């Protein structure tokens, strides 16, 4: 590979972070996945502007009550996938909180992609696509909706953020 880019997954418990990771790196999905224990990471190489980018994707539980995610989790990260669940409005309301965590614990110029996951649950949607896109636009974030379940836009989400990082 030509470059190694560390990218972190963050977002509330249950939004689909671990399945976004497994879908992208192993093409695997699990309806019966449990809350993540400690910290995990996995890799996949992809082509970006004629270069081979080894994407090192980090993952951890969204809940931070007794245990808060430290600057060590974010160290070296050049991107963050900030994931919410399109069918749960609270997870979108908490995006502001995750942005604060990034400001507190992550690099100043970390590339942020706001990810509305579970787009296959369109019939249960609680967060309008236009509102989220507008919010992203107004806060200097990229935006995409994904479904780890049916694979829609998962490759595109990672390919796009890794492209934006490469092109900084
Ligand atoms: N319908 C649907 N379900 C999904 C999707 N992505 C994940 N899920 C489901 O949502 C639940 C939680 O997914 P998971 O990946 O474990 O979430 P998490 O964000 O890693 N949770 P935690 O922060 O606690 O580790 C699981 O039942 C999983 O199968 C998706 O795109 N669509
Ligand atoms: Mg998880």
């Amino acid at each position: 590979y030509d470059y190694l880019f560390k990218v972190v997954l963050i977002g509330d418990s249950g939004v689909g972070k671990s399945n976004l990771l497994s879908r992208f790196t192993r093409n695997e999905f699990n309806l019966e996945s449990k809350s993540t224990i400690g910290v995990e990471f996995a890799t996949r190489s992809i082509q970006v502007d004629g270069k081979t980018i080894k994407a090192q994707i980090w993952d951890t539980a969204g809940q931070e009550r007794y245990r808060a995610i430290t600057s060590a989790y974010y160290r070296g990260a050049v991107g963050a996938l900030l994931v919410y669940d399109i069918a749960k409005h609270l997870t979108y309301e908490n995006v502001e909180r995750w942005l604060k965590e990034l400001r507190d614990h992550a690099d100043s110029n970390i590339v942020i992609m706001l990810v509305g996951n579970k787009s296959d649950l369109r019939h249960l949607r609680a967060v309008p696509t236009d509102e989220a896109r507008a919010f992203a636009e107004k806060n200097g974030l990229s935006f995409i909706e994904t479904s780890a379940l049916d694979s829609t836009n998962v490759e595109a989400a990672f390919q796009t953020i890794l492209t934006e990082i490469y092109r900084i």
